């Protein structure tokens, strides 16, 4: 069929970026409705204010209450209507995001978005993971287009936790796997598309850019300090993972990350670090060489997501868990179908328990 | 400084994709301005007015005058102010795209760029060339967005010219070796930033491509038929060409193609057909290893890009002529200057005529 | 799905091996039906009635009609119940091979097949091929079990005509290319599952063996010789071949080959000859790379096989013959849909006149 | 001397596949009788019948002594020809399995084998091996033919306990160093004649197979599960190991697993679990580089397998019993004449000696 | 700009050299003044006066006060004026040597560099580095040329305390890391232009020199005997390092070393450790693969160098004691610009506690 990529119009990424927001955006519109994550307004909203004014531009900033509620969508939208805003930003984590691309569409507008963690491959992508009250998949929410600006603070990213770039490693490990599947078996991208050559390239950049810059990253990251690896990782965890898992294609290791939040011991955990663990699960089902399994497992150990079922708190009834894991994993329109041949419930609760008795034997022989 | 990419938002390449141009486009608006010249909608007028109906789409036929001028534009913005069109869309040659880029602009609307060749990596850019008259060079328009959608159709491009596919194969041969000095020196790309390893990553793989289909993709483009050659060189003469000069920067190959503008010999020559020459006087400029330049050299000779001053119809009084090629070359403003430490027209004139030596001495002992 | 692998229960190649055929063949069966036309026991029956007598079993000659029909099958079933057969021995050529495959099949007893030649990968099949009587295809008859015993005689082998040995070459070479697009597109092979790692392994064995001993073999062939080159581009020919295509998976070669039929002509060519072609046509539509394209047509040159149209007498109309190839190798159960992606006719007539071009270039620049 | 190849008729497996057991067996017979020991039918029987009736076949289901007596073929016999069986079906472990391939011989009727468990090289095998009741080895006894059919189910395989995985690769490690020696030396193969190219492929692949993927097959049997792994070591462990000793030869190694039989020390150690132990006592015998013998040693202790003769409760008066195991391998009729130049039971001796301290010495640096 | 080398006109090393002094000093002048240090003279005067007078020359023996000042080399000017002196030869460690180098300057006349240990790049350098009275780096002083003999014995410099010899190895590690990035960005070197290639070549060859010999080197330091490696490393310790810094370009890592002289905790360690940290740091501030960084940290820890903050005494309140450093390191006059794309101080704070972590990671995984 046909061959698809997209992509954000723009991605920015550079440290005290936020300074020139207002010279960034002023293309797109002159009146800005900004909803911004509130601890992220607590330490920089003056700042953005003076961007956006020495642009000679008119700001409404909105402290986003919290949840991608309709709701919240709903009240936004009347604040930015009252003011007569042309176009939306979105400055925070991923629900502040979500919040603002949902938003912007509702309205027809323009929205950029500027992640302050870099811990999902979402803030790029024309898309909104919908989830039940009870912390379990349900759907991928699609969108006409991506955001217009991405724009990522190194300096503000750095200050996070560590472990929110670890999660970001994780969510980005995946994406070669996961894309390379999708060209072995022909499937068709979130784009709608096959694969170009273009998005695979991206997707193989970013695992190598994991490989060697993400133990670097992370010792940056702990001192919350902006360096060449930090940028290079930051840049792997958002742009080359957002376009890469969209227009190259998802698999296995997602499929196994929804299947997980389908029970409740890993509820505490982040994506990336659920993603982690089906990324291994993924090279199991498709028997990936020793060497390539040894590699990610251990560049996965090194920056402290998890290899072991344990290490998501999944401790008991372990079995009966994997086969809800695995049943879910399997569904009607999930991604696991895109495996070169399939798969089937008994094969990924194989590959489940297997990738678990691996990990456990790596984090033995590591001592 | 920051690291920044810019891309079209979506971009689709594909046999006979102009049958799907109204699901595509649909998303985008519901009243379209098609322009394009006489002969282009002598074979897709047709077509074109079927997708759109069965989409739901409402569609107005606009002549293209065949220049870029802005007597042109108003009077097209005239028929679609008119027509109360939502949305432009341009398909052709490089003047029809162009002017669809800077009609919508004035819009203030979403553009669709449907090249039906792969000649230049303008497509995919935000950007226009302005030129003089008999002469040709002014300056780089700029625009503030890159086209909404890019579509390709593979099987158009099939049946056109091949020699305007070696022309494509000429720009986007450059796009490695100048994005590769701007990183070196660091020089700002026209996104407005540093490089990003996602635009590197473009370039490099635009140049790996042009090496292992580029003759593959000629077998085809002679007979005037669609293999995954073909398919692989059209992506890298528009999207990895367009993103990786645009986001990765340009340097002397552009600049000695603009220079040799201001010369009248070579005018009946296409633009890649010049930057083909370009990219052989940067590699001498840079001092390039001998197996890079021949490697460029036979390549380009392969696909019938000219790789001697002759071959570009500069044949009588070739020193006088290489200085004023050479001055221009190193005009203020122009991109050479983007070369680690820089370039003097005694260089850029030293260059010139070392790298004719080269390929005449090619075309004798080295075939 | 189950995987699969099958193979004739004794496969024996020797020089002068004939005279051993009453040993062998002695715990199958006693009375034994000897199936060949007049050539091919003008020079072996004296020799088959031998070892037989010595080893203490009973013929019954049985002049083989020529065709492999049902009317064929039906009456060599009344001579061999008329003289209690136990077993059936096909000696020579294709459709006498086939023939005695399927009367052994229909009769419920062991047989034995003696190739005299070695020009396809037919004899250990568990597949007949059946025309009508006049000649004209029939179908393909699926036996449920391949050959009991295969046993070629080298000498008998290199006595035979040396362009036969070369176009069993060429049906072998395709054996890697085809099982290897099964593999990776994850075609069921004839044997009613996916790859073994085992037949996969036989098919790149096939490959190698024949870039290897290739060329060696034909300077054996053409002297009447043999040599260990020979004795393993016989083995190649005959099981390496053979189990490749029926546990490895058919493809785009043969597919396009059967298009070839269609075209009158080729005619005056062998299986062989026209399958050669068909894997370079494979080639180009699956877009392998030059070093691999360029390795298959060099030793298809070296022994005389096809890389050009012309060379198979295809020299007049060339894109209406090619249009009706390219039509009858997509037609229905066409093992063309076994490509990754599967290949429509606009591909394949793509690929046969791309393929064509590049065969004429390697011609012209070998010399 | 001619070049043979043996092997069954038809090989496959994967999981869940005594469910199809019905329509593989179809066309061999209507009438089947199913031999099967009283713990395998516990599982099987229901299935087995469902599988049958719905194939339109008619079963008679005969529970398995335990032995493989003339006596049991006999009973065995009666109740076949009492209920008029045109096939026999073994399914279970080796006796079972051993049993029915005599069974079908005497009566001179097709066979299908359904081995349960992956410990031997035996199922496949044309052969059976008959012993003394002190456990010492007698003879091999010859088949005429390989079964007719080979169905491993692979979920049935992982079911059964670990140790009986590890003891089948074993068995399979030896495959390739015994029919390189073989092919070395010239020696005649079980299948009479010399080494083809093909069995000499099976027998290496088996190697890079078990190598390969050993380690990652015993993770998923350990958990009884179904992984890609699993399947290829299966594979190797029936299919490959069988054609590959069968048609690759054998030499030193299961000599000396037969003389291992002549003491009563390791009598409750498996089969493959002893010539484990003969494996690295070739490869001191023949002087393999030091690199082969510690990757083989490493990829044995990796999976339980004895690299010492402690470890085959082979603790006291060592010298004595071993010469009994040098002079037993060296007897008449043994492989130990199939190494290049023969061996001596000095030779072997010698062999023995050094080989358990090569492994009592890698075993030591396991700290 | 124009491509300049500087070097001293002679550089001798070998043991026992001293013995020697008076024929290598001939040519130069008849009458010396020699300043050597109370110590040094301790076992070098009698030797030295034999070595002059046996050469036909005539010597005036004056010992050091201690400290390079302009009252010590007035001092020392009138003796050697009232004496009738025609060159100068200092004999010891730096400041003897800084000394003798100034005095020759202001007298016009000859200088003869003889140093006794290899701690430093300062011997065969055309320079003196000042600093003020608390230990802080002021700046560079220039001579207008390089010293005309520097005479090394190697014997006197293995009687030296070995971390002397570890304290060269860590001041000429950085030679090459700094010249390469000199190189990159286009930087002038002290010797007043570009980049030769000569001097390149020095400098890589000094790292290349330090990795092969820095440990066989250190085992005859601790020894104090000599032995080729020993020698080597000296060679590389006081002439690659010397003309590598001067004209292949100082960068980050002395930059960093400047700084660490701003703060008190490192002041009991040589110029060379310091250097070692500093080199680290330009490491991550210019993001080495971390294979490079690796290789350097091992090194380092090998012969003793400091590789985390801790082990230079910088102990408390480090963010507050490094910020001194990273402003200090980015001062006005400071190579640090000579990075490519520079460095801010924000950046080098960063690097400096990065690195840190990294080398307390290093020594923790030694164990
Ligand atoms: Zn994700
Ligand atoms: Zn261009
Ligand atoms: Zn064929
Ligand atoms: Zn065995
Ligand atoms: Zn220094």
């Amino acid at each position: 069929m046909d061959r698809i990529i997209q992509s954000p119009g723009k991605y920015i990424q550079g440290a005290d970026v936020i300074n020139r927001l207002g010279e960034y955006l002023k293309p797109l519109a002159e009146r800005w409705l900004v909803v911004g994550d509130k601890f992220v307004l607590g330490f920089a909203q003056s700042t953005v204010e003076k961007s956006f004014k020495d642009a000679g531009l008119v700001v409404e900033i909105a402290p986003f209450g919290g949840e991608c509620s309709q709701n919240e969508i709903d009240r936004l939208r009347g604040i930015a209507e009252t003011a007569q805003c042309g176009a939306i930003l979105g400055i925070g984590g991923g629900k502040t995001l979500d919040t603002a691309k949902a938003l912007a569409h509702f309205m027809g507008v323009p929205v950029a978005i500027a992640p302050t963690i870099a811990s999902t491959d979402a803030p790029c992508s024309a898309l909104s993971v919908i989830y039940t009250d009870e912390g379990e998949f349900d759907r991928y929410l699609l969108l006409p287009n991506n955001p217009n600006m991405v724009i990522v603070d190194t300096k503000i990213v750095a200050g996070a936790p560590a472990r929110l770039l670890a999660a970001g490693i994780g969510d980005a490990l995946a994406t070669w796997f996961e894309a390379r599947a999708c060209s072995r078996s022909g499937a068709t991208t979130m784009a709608g598309g096959k694969c170009t050559q273009a998005a695979l390239a991206l997707a193989e950049l970013c695992y190598n850019t994991l490989l060697e810059e993400g133990e670097k990253a992370m010792l940056a990251a702990e001192q919350h300090v902006v360096t060449p690896a930090l940028e290079r990782v930051i840049e792997a965890n958002t742009y080359l993972s957002g376009v890469g898992f969209e227009s190259g294609g998802l698999a296995a290791a997602h499929a196994v990350h929804n299947g997980l939040t389908a029970i409740p011991d890993a509820h505490h955990y982040y994506h990336g670090e659920k993603v982690a663990f089906g990324t291994l699960t993924q090279l199991v089902l498709e028997n990936a060489p020793v060497e390539e399994i040894e590699t990610v497992a251990a560049l996965s150990h090194a920056v402290g997501l998890p290899i072991t079922l344990a290490q998501l708190d999944i401790k008991e009834d372990v079995p009966a868990k994997m086969r809800i894991v695995a049943e879910a994993a399997c569904a009607e329109g999930e991604t696991i179908h895109n495996m070169p041949g399939g798969a089937t419930p008994d094969q990924v609760y194989a590959a489940l328990l297997v990738a678990d008795q691996y990990g456990q034997r790596f984090l033995q022989e590591w001592e």
